[PDB]
């Protein structure tokens, strides 16, 4: 036996805050987390403890740690079927990565509406409350690889799948309201300029290169989207701190036959949140596994990412009402005009066992609709329809990828489609075709209707002449990416200004950057000037006087497209950072700690090595990692307890968490003797709004960091990081 | 509602001859016949009945019968959903064909031993005359694709996939007793050979073209499983009425650590029985699914297919006492040498559900062996050893072939190796490496020992130097087939020279048949003689003098050799033409039918149209073919009733029928005014040996027709049937 | 073991009448027939006389009768990298066949038009009489397998790609001017019923059996392919004696943009021709290779198939 | 076979030798080379035995494997000279 004495190698079955326990597979950790689908998953699931070792065929090795050989020092033998079936394997774990959005993380959970829609759709899963719908989600980045890290500036990919009783229905969307082209034809185009450039395969989860502004700055339509990529919407903390969008106008479908446009958007229950440009880039360097392991650690602490589903509802007869099209993926409908319905609620509740299984295998694809849902003729929606089922092919190796466990429907599905690689289903139907009489027609078709009928598509007009051909309607392309910028608070325009600035300086080429400049003046002036001041280009006359867009349908902002204008801050899953030196004053750490609990927050217990130090009362406290070994990038806030602080005050790695935290907005917080390191980040005697300070860590003292810490970062003190080298 | 209000659509779930019932799907037909395996396989049988019709994610579907489109004349959509995926599935049904053996039949069904084998090997299967073991086997041709005949001239496969409790064990064998080829290395030049030829992909399922014989010419080796393809070995008459061979010598080990030399075979219970070419080949045009048919019909009535195993053991101290190498797969072992020695019962009796799903994708390899079973260093089957886990990978897709069905040990299987495409199994082992203290190092290696025990290798010595060489040991090639050859009746070696001469005469180049009968003249020169008359070619006065090769161990004969020279006739499960006019006489036909019926012989009833006939007394009888349609090729031996005679004595097709089962050597019997048929086949008055002939089928009629199906064809017509124009 | 002295292994690179000689590769029986497409295939092909024997990485072969072992009786090792390579490519010899049409033969040739189309079409390969374009033709049945027989009753399919000066144009025709349905998306419900019945796998090449007739009956759309199928259209002698149909109306577009509808038609110059049934079911078991010998044997007889 | 699709992969031109390669395998998914030779098997007579095997040699020989002394049971076993 291998495992300690002390049974210390397992994690307890129970929710525990992070770090607190090794994390493991969901179905160990929480064994009673159960939903129709995690059930349903029971037929393949397989365990492990007390089981010989075997090959795949069932025949138990002895000895797994030696090949057969002609002699122990001899040749290996071609007979050692046991290695070949190892190696083998071994030598075919790899499938292909998904074409885009190849890295991303995933966990089961359930949705609920809050209420029957049937007035507006025959949906079965929107029809009744206590209809509980089990979910699996996959949340990624776009442009790199599934190796690549996790808080690059990218788009975020949101995708859900719900097993319903009328079928799977996957809403595959993004954390932005737009897409960046108007056409499905122009896709590949699109992804070849963000991907890494064909030469060389250079760079990795950035779009910071010559042929994406290359392609941005002759497609114009991108614009929009490349605005929201610019914002710190590029940069979430947490993809339980951002939005979903579905992006498209959709149709909802009643019992009646009538159709509603829809769009669908989640909204985050924790509130949204983004890193800033520094902090995300050194994170892809210290963590680039920090928004998987946020995710997973966040559901094994039972602080589940809540999402509650939007509807935008708007009448067929409202069609043309509105200054842009309804079916233009790189315009938004402004909340102002159409205010999002809230709908339902979805909680994440469960991680996977095994993620090549449950996470690489899924497969999501907008075309799997279901009835009481339909298509429109969106342009980009349009195409989608045509990709998903076909890349499924060669990634997941066939035409029965359904039939892996993770993508089964819950719900019946019975048809004639017969073979295929890897089929699992042994069909007993004596006809594979219909009409037949030797089954007596089954499985037979099914009418539409209001409950459990077959699929029928709305019946649309269909008017004009084959054409390729772009509508004119959508050939206006700088009023929504004004209208997001006017929406911006000004540090949020300035961290505009800095991406786009950043992103442009590393364009090789300069007459791309002078092209993109020229667009943004086409914006507005203001972003443009401040973009070329930072490059070293000179506005042209002409440029200076380029009339700005017209409004949105008599809007010139919505404070809903920013992150911030609009309080919205959750503490409850955040993380504090401790810092402790050799004689902590325990009184702090239980003020604090207590505090902390109180609302949800975590704490990690920092020193300048592991075990442990003992506080002035002679309280053993663990240490959970060093000053350099979790960085103040990892963390929320930061707080230094009183107690011995020569121990510490010139640790150089010390002083830089305090540093680093600083430039990066983070809430600091300084007790007793801890205010010797004021020093350290240029803090006035009288105090600077942002760090707390008092002679001990009372109530008060925490109250005042926690309300920080719901405001998520402290924006007034960017003028002054300017003048901190860190 | 399509089925007939009668339910004559669907066939009785019970034991029904073959042609009564339409055939179907096996756990429809026979739903009480279970064994663990079939039992395992619910958790994937799919019904129909009564169930929607829906796509692969569970939507129900409306109308399956159009496209969506714009206008009922106009354009198909890209949005069509169900379409897409219904026409995606088509798409990619097929998987590649297996690179030999790809045209095969299988079924399920179980094995027992007789007794304990405990003194001899450990292996479990083996260990308890009251220990069931599941099977699924798997019989085929070697050179046709998937989609060629039955009836060919070829080696056959019998594949057996044993599900035991210590792991899969597959014994993959032919129905000879040993294979062309010395060593695997040279196995893609013999298929190659043997083939279609790569310019035009001719012949299918034929070794008489110039490539095959070009390297038997140049290849002597080959010359024992030449004979045996081109003897009557080659047209079986059913895979039941043939033998089955592992022909590699492998080993038994007991629990003490002895090893034994076994070579295993399998007789069949129902006898040995072959076609003759012209019949077989004629058959691979009027039903190329002959073997196919007959075996699945056999096991709906209830003919099931049993083959006892039977081993031939040499003790280890006898390895070299043989006049041929016991690790030659060229070489047989005659039984007069070492005798068969009885271990237990195999019956098939009950056929699939889906064939594509069970038959096409099982996986069978003979490295699949468990403990108690080891290999030896036979050349050919350590070079086996790394060719079937391999194709897998390509043929189904993947290293997770073990997890598809048919090919899943029903015993418990856990280990490390994880993904793949197509990944099932989700591992919930927090563990996927060993040594590891997170899962107490489980699943754990178990030591070798009598029972449930680890694999471990017998130690046999080695001591060589590494080299690419031929044991001189091997290099005999002209013995084995002599033996053979001696063997044989003389209407047996008739039919081999004959063999030779059609296949010789299909050799364009003229050289490659003079150098094959050159290698027959040092076999036999009576065979050279009689091959060389057949292509014109006279043997030379050296040809004439060459010596022949030794005896093998002293033995001139040995009669286990022949199909015939030994009865071993069962006429259960044999089928009888009964040649109907429109007014028999119903006396004849009770006496006919229920004799033929209390030995478990079936019937067809034959005429000239469909539907029915009235017999001379008003009983209806229903016809179930046309003389063209069920020609005498498919039935065993042909009766002709009394009745209206004048009614079918100038129909072509049926004086035809007479003359085909008289040429194909079938006996057939003429009651009352049918003996004016005698004249078709030019019988004599007095009548011959192998026609039963009297006034009524009464009194001895029957028994004497079921002596004659006994013995299964008539010899004795052979000099007769050269002169006969059919 | 080597060629006679006499030189009989080898076929005369001239026009033979069918047995004559052994056939053979296209490029070595009539070497000096070239057109576009033949010529452009000389990257990749491969000859064999006086070179040695080699692994796909270029390593000489010394022994190619034997597996490494450790004596000459003993195991195989796991370091013979030449036969590893040759048993590894053996063993993933095989892709999927066609899902229909597996079962068909193929030759190279070319096409002219008589004159210029200029004034229904602005297809480029229609456009020139003198303008020569090289084809690839494949005929096939539908139903069986590629190793299923030639003289099944079936339906043919006959596919010709035109290497065009502007892309590929491939016309994917049939030997009857329609088809047995009427929307794509019953094709997989026709298809699998004509196909092997799926719980045994039995008939092969034959739509003479209960699904194919049930389908028919309850889809009397099929009822006209279903009359051609019947007839000895159903079987015909040769590749080079049945007609060709593009079934579809499509669209001719000339240069002012005017469209006329059209449908495609070849017609055998050696005539039509086809077998009678009970003839065509017992070649199918004494040649099920009929078809695709002939055509082959009349390609190097010079009887070149032709068709207008 | 699985990461680069088949058996011919070196077919693909990064991974093709500049030396000639001539033998009689065939087929395999995504085949380039159009094959002539007669005959895909040996030995055979239709084009003379070709392509030939080669003996050893000083140079541009066929490989024989260095015929190394073999001795000893077949076992798992870890050599002690190891530990
Ligand atoms: C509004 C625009 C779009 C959104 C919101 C979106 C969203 C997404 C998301 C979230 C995923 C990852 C799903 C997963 O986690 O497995 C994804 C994958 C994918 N998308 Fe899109 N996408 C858009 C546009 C397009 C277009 C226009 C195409 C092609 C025409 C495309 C083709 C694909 C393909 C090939 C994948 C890989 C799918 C797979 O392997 O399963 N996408 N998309
Ligand atoms: C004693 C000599 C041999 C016998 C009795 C034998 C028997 C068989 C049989 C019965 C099958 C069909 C199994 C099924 O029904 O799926 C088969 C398949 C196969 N055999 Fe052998 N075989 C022999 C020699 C060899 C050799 C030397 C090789 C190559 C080194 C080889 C490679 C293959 C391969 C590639 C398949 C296809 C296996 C698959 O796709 O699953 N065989 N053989
Ligand atoms: C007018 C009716 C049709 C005709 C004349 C036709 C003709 C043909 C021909 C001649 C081939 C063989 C091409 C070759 O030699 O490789 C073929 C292949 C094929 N056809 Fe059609 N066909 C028809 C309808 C359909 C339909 C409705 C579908 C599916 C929607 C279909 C799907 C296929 C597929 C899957 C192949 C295999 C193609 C390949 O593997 O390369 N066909 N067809």
């Amino acid at each position: 036996s291998l495992a300690p004495e002390d049974g210390s190698h397992r994690p307890a079955a129970e929710p525990t805050p992070p770090g607190a326990q090794p994390t493991a597979p969901g179905s160990l950790k929480a064994p009673d987390t159960r939903n129709e689908k995690l059930n349903s998953l029971e037929d393949v699931r397989k365990g492990s403890e007390n089981y010989a070792l075997t090959t795949n065929q069932g025949v138990r090795i002895a000895d797994d740690q030696n090949s057969l050989r002609a002699g122990s020092r001899g040749p290996t033998l071609l007979e050692d079927f046991i290695l070949r079936e190892k190696i083998t394997h071994f030598d075919h774990e790899r499938i292909p990565e998904r074409i885009v959005h190849a890295r991303g993380s995933a966990a089961h959970g359930y949705f609920q509406p809050y209420k029957s829609l049937s007035d507006i759709t025959k949906a079965d899963f929107l029809s009744d409350p206590n209809k509980i719908t089990p979910v699996f989600v996959r949340f990624s980045t776009v442009q790199g690889g599934a190796g690549s890290a996790d808080t690059v500036r990218d788009i975020r990919g949101f995708a859900t799948k719900f097993y319903t009783e009328e079928g799977i229905f996957d809403l595959v969307g993004n954390n932005t309201p737009i897409f960046f082209i108007q056409d499905a034809h122009k896709f590949p185009d699109f992804v070849h300029a963000v991907k890494p450039e064909p030469h060389w395969a250079i760079p990795q989860g950035q779009s910071a290169h010559d042929t994406f502004w290359d392609y941005v700055s002759l497609q114009p339509e991108t614009l929009h989207n490349v605005m929201w990529a610019m914002s710190d919407r590029g940069i979430p903390r947490s993809y339980r701190t951002m939005e979903g969008f579905g992006i498209h106008t959709f149709r909802l479908i009643n019992a009646e036959g009538k159709a509603t446009f829809v769009r669908f958007h989640w909204k985050p229950l924790a509130g949204k949140a983004s890193l800033v440009w520094d902090e995300a880039q050194k994170l892809t360097g210290r963590d680039p596994d920090f928004h998987r392991r946020e995710l997973w650690e966040a559901i094994e602490a039972g602080d589940f990412p809540e999402y509650e589903l939007g509807f935008q509802l708007i009448p067929e007869e409202d069609e043309f009402k509105f200054d842009f099209d309804l079916l233009d993926p790189t315009k938004l409908i402004p909340e102002e005009l159409v205010p999002v319905q809230r709908v339902g609620k979805m909680v994440l509740n469960r991680n996977p066992d095994n993620f090549f299984a449950e996470n690489e295998q899924a497969a999501f694809h907008p075309g799997h609709i279901v009835p009481g849902l339909d298509f429109t003729n969106d342009p980009l929606l349009q195409g989608r329809l045509k990709s998903y089922t076909d890349t499924q092919i060669s990634r997941l190796g066939g035409p029965n990828f359904h039939e892996i466990p993770i993508n089964r429907p819950t719900c019946p599905y019975h048809n004639f489609q017969r073979d295929g690689m890897h089929r699992m289903g042994i069909d007993t139907n004596p006809a594979n075709y219909e009409p037949n009489s030797i089954n007596d027609n089954w499985p037979r078709e099914t009418p539409p209707g209001p409950k459990r009928g077959g699929f029928e598509s709305y019946q649309e007009r269909v008017e004009g002449n084959k054409v390729r051909e772009r509508s004119p309607s959508f050939g206006e392309y700088y009023s929504h990416p004004r209208l997001f910028w006017l929406s911006q608070t000004p540090f949020e325009q300035r961290h505009i200004v800095d991406g786009f600035s950043f992103e442009l300086s590393k364009v090789v080429r300069p007459y791309i950057r002078e092209r993109v400049v020229d667009q943004l003046a086409h914006i507005d002036l203001t972003l443009a000037q401040a973009v070329a001041k930072n490059l070293g280009i000179e506005l042209t006359d002409d440029q200076l006087n380029i009339t700005p867009p017209p409004d949105v349908n008599g809007l010139k902002k919505d404070p809903s497209l920013s992150l911030y204008a609009i309080p919205d801050g959750d503490v409850k899953g955040r993380v504090v950072a401790i810092l402790l030196n050799d004689e902590v004053r325990s009184a702090d750490l239980l003020a604090i700690l207590k505090a902390l609990k109180a609302k949800g927050v975590h704490a990690k217990l920092l020193y300048s090595r592991m075990g442990e130090v003992t506080a002035d009362d002679g309280t053993v406290l663990p240490i959970a990692a060093t000053f350099a070994g979790a960085p103040s990038l990892t963390v929320d806030a930061v707080i230094v307890p009183c107690g011995n602080i020569a121990d510490i005050a010139d640790n150089g790695d010390a002083n830089y968490y305090l540093m680093e935290a600083y430039k990066h907005l983070k809430p600091i917080a300084l007790a007793g003797d801890a205010r010797k390191f004021k020093a350290t980040i240029k803090i006035a005697d009288q105090g600077e709004e942002g760090i707390v300070e008092a002679d001990s860590a009372d109530g008060s003292f925490m109250d005042e960091l926690l309300t920080l810490m719901a405001a998520h970062r402290v924006w007034s003190r960017i003028p002054k990081i300017d003048k901190i080298p860190a």
